[PDB]
């Protein structure tokens, strides 16, 4: 027996929920399949609990300035368990809201793990029951990548971001492996909260896919914050000891000889080396659904798979792994399918992003090097500044603000904006609207500044 | 004997310095006359020292959340003198930088008070020496308004924002009079830092020229922060007592009878009731230079006075009293005069502004009521939201975030943006660029969100 819907969504995370809710608004008879907790990575083990911990870190860092601002010092210890409990309660409140959003939209929730069947007409099975629809969205997300034991014996002794959100105490000594978003954000949080923290990176800098200015500056800010950045370093082996884990490292700096070092007494080894898509047990082969070598579902610009009536959005596709991207792609797809808007699709250019470092990073558009490759060196002009925000005019501790504008062609179209500094997390969104509209440098300089702010520096570059 | 220049600038504040520096870049032989401290109101008694005190307040308010975020409480007293000294040192550093900027630009500094002479060819006198130029800019700013003794006996016992920056101790008990920027900002700072603070306003709400949503919300946030808002209340008399000042108030709420109340034991009475232009001793009559009844210099859209070769910018003109406005008008004027750009002028529409309340306010463009008057009620559509930022998901203390988008005509051109909330001070600038470019609601909704932030709510209104 097979129940029919207009729309079946596999995965109740950001993308799947957003697409189902918009489809239902257009009248679709929809159901969402979820094997674990509604809200997916974002709510449970991602964006939201991360941000709570970032706010906790941020608070702690500012408090090192309390005496400089005229107050008696604040010298006691952080209590991880306090905030863990409150963070968990917030996640539970969101789980309840997301469930209610589906109920209010009359979207059926199917609890369990979906897999495709080999019915020529696309059908899924969940707990022995079959479901079909003319439109099936795969929105199953990803999971942390960990090294294989055959490569790094002992790797299973480390944790990932999933395990980070299960920690019940502050680790005394932390080693974070990797050089992208999670490594940067988690190292900064753990070090701000009092862990003796090292960040082990394969090259000389973090965030190497970002503009060079950001990669340089972020690495410097980590070091100045007390994170020990172990450059040109990789883990060879991990062993359990009486005193935590011992991490065997190889360091191979260009121009020097390679060197092996043991790092003893590690309480927390965190692998932050990318994500892999959650597709292994979907039975994609039963329908011939195309994947790459890593298991990502292949899609066109409209989120179609190679199989009619099957679509995919979000992290499972491997492109632009951000909550708002999953949401926007999922909504655009709902309008295409259920409002018949044949040209509705997400533009993957000019997507803004923030890294919750200390201070935070904002970027949208092309790096300077990407613009030079695209437009030619003679047709790219960059404008930049660096300054110490006036917040620190009265403090002994310092952070910098760096900003870069990348402009193309004679009209100086703004094709990239890159910044790190206090406030940059909230500053970027509006600049992203201007960039999406094709703003030129003249449009920025025609906008009157707001004083005194950091944001005004972006409209007064020369 | 009369020394000749291309450009004479009266006043070394925001507008005067900016215009002189841009003129010098274009080759002008320029001089700036300054009777007091370079940097004017902004550096000395305005923007900069205010912002240092705002940061001190902001810090204090966040620290009431320290135990909620997992730290042992921080229970000692603020020491005003600590921060006053550091604030004064920062002002001194800026005075030195501004002086050096003029030296580096080869702009002569004339120390003293300028007044016009009655030479038909426009000439000024400073300390008995005469100076002339074909172009003279009046950039003399304003000063705080205080009541006349004939209206409010004892008014001279109060201070203004100038005197606020001379305070050497935290006043125990503060009464702030007025209902605009300074009253809101100063009440919030004094109350956050521990003064028992009342705000005495003539009507029911503060910021009545702002969008109604902002006026309402700001008033509510002041009250929820512990500021006592004395509505429909005005000062009749002030007397010196053994215990501070006694303030005699009349309260006249619509629908009730008027009532007289004495407020005893006031340490600080602050008048925040507007500014008046600094023109009384300029000898404007010697050249027939036109003023209004309040003493503002009258100008056209190009900052011309009614007298050829004489111009005015900034607070002395009474329009859009903000540092960036003075600067932008002064730069545009320099390009008109010294680069011969006959159409160079400042557009006074779509100037953004922030009020440094708790939380801060940002606005650009038309209020909902202004848009209805301009476009017709049937041609205005507003979008709004209200939420509690996730910063407070773990705190007992709360603040709200409110946002309003005002759209006009079938294309839903964004003609106003109004917000109050954590981060709004740094969020506004980029949205102001989009508004200046004529963004529509579709341009906002075509921009992918940044998560988790408050700023994303402005691109996801429905
Ligand atoms: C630590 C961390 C921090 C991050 N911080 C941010 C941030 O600040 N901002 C940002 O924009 N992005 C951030 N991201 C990225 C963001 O969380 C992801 O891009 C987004 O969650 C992906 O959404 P999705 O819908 O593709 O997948 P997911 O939210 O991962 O949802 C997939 C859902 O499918 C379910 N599922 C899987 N297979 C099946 C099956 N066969 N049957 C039924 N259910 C199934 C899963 O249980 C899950 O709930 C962060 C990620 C991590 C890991
Ligand atoms: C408490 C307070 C807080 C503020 N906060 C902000 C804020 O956060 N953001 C913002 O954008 N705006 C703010 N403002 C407004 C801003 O400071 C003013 O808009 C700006 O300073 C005006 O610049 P100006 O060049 O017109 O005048 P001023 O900076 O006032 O400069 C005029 C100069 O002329 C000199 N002078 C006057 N007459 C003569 C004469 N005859 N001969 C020689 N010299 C003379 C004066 O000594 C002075 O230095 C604030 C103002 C106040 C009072
Ligand atoms: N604020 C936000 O928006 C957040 C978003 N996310 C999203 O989730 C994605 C996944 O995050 P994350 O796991 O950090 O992945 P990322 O891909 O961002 O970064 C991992 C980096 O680690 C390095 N690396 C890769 N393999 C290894 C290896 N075997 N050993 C050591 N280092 C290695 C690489 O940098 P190198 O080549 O320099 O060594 C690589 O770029 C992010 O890219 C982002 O899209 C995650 C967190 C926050
Ligand atoms: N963050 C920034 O950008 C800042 C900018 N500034 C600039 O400086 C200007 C001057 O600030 P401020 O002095 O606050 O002036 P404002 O004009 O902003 O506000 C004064 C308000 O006080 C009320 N008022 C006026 N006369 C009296 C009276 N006799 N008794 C009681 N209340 C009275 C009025 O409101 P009502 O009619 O409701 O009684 C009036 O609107 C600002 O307008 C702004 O342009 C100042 C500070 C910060």
């Amino acid at each position: 027996a097979v129940a029919s819907y207009d729309y079946l969504v596999i995965g109740g995370g950001s993308g799947g929920l957003a697409s189902a809710r918009r489809a239902a608004e257009l009248g679709a008879r929809a159901a969402v399949v979820e094997s674990h907790k509604l809200g997916g990575t974002c709510v449970n083990v991602g964006c939201v609990p991360k941000k709570v911990m970032w706010n906790t870190a941020v608070h702690s860092e500012f408090m090192h300035d309390h005496a400089d601002y005229g107050f008696p010092s604040c010298e006691g210890k952080f209590n991880w368990r306090v905030i863990k409990e409150k963070r968990d309660a917030y996640v539970s409140r969101l789980n309840a809201i997301y469930q209610n959003n589906l109920t209010k939209s009359h979207i059926e929730i199917i609890r369990g793990h979906a897999a495709f069947t080999s019915d020529p007409k696309p059908t899924i099975e969940v707990s022995g029951k079959k479901y079909t629809a003319p439109h099936i969205l795969i929105a199953t997300g990803g999971m942390p990548s960990t090294p294989h034991e055959s490569q790094i014996p002992g790797a299973s002794l480390g944790i990932t971001s999933d395990g980070f959100f299960q920690l019940e105490e502050l680790p005394g000594r932390s080693v974070i492996v990797g050089a992208g978003y999670i490594a940067v954000e988690m190292a900064g949080i753990l070090s701000a909260l009092g862990s003796k923290t090292s960040l082990m990176i394969r090259h000389d800098k973090v965030l190497r896919s970002f503009d060079s200015m950001i990669s340089t500056n972020c690495t410097e800010e980590l070091e100045n914050a007390g994170v020990e950045v172990l450059k040109f370093s990789q883990v060879k082996e991990v062993k359990k000891t009486l005193s935590g884990l011992e991490v065997s490292m190889v360091t191979a700096v260009p121009g020097r000889l390679p060197v092996m070092t043991m790092i003893p007494d590690v309480d927390c080894l965190l692998w932050a080396i990318g994500r892999v898509p959650n597709t292994k047990d979907l039975s994609l082969n039963k329908l011939g659904i195309q994947t790459d070598d890593k298991g990502h579902i292949i899609v066109d610009e409209f989120q179609n798979t190679n199989v009619k009536g099957i679509y995919a959005v979000g992290d499972v596709c491997g492109k632009a792994l951000l909550t708002p991207v999953a949401i926007a792609a999922g909504r655009k797809l709902a309008h295409r399918l259920f409002e018949y808007k044949e040209d509705s699709k997400l533009d993957y250019n000019n997507i803004p992003t923030v890294v919750f470092s200390h201070p935070p990073i904002g970027t949208v558009g092309l790096t300077e090097d990407e613009a030079i490759h695209k437009y030619g060196i003679e047709n790219v002009k960059t404008y930049s500044t660096s300054f110490t925000p006036m917040y620190h005019a009265v403090t002994k501790r310092k952070t910098k603000c760096v900003m870069k504008m990348v402009c193309a062609n004679k009209e100086e179209k703004v094709v990239g904006i890159h910044m790190q500094g206090l406030g940059c997390d909230e500053m970027l969104q509006g600049f992203a609207v201007a960039v999406k509209m094709g703003a030129t440098k003249a449009d920025f300089d025609n906008t009157v500044a707001i004083h005194p702010t950091s944001s005004e520096e972006l409209v007064t570059l020369r």
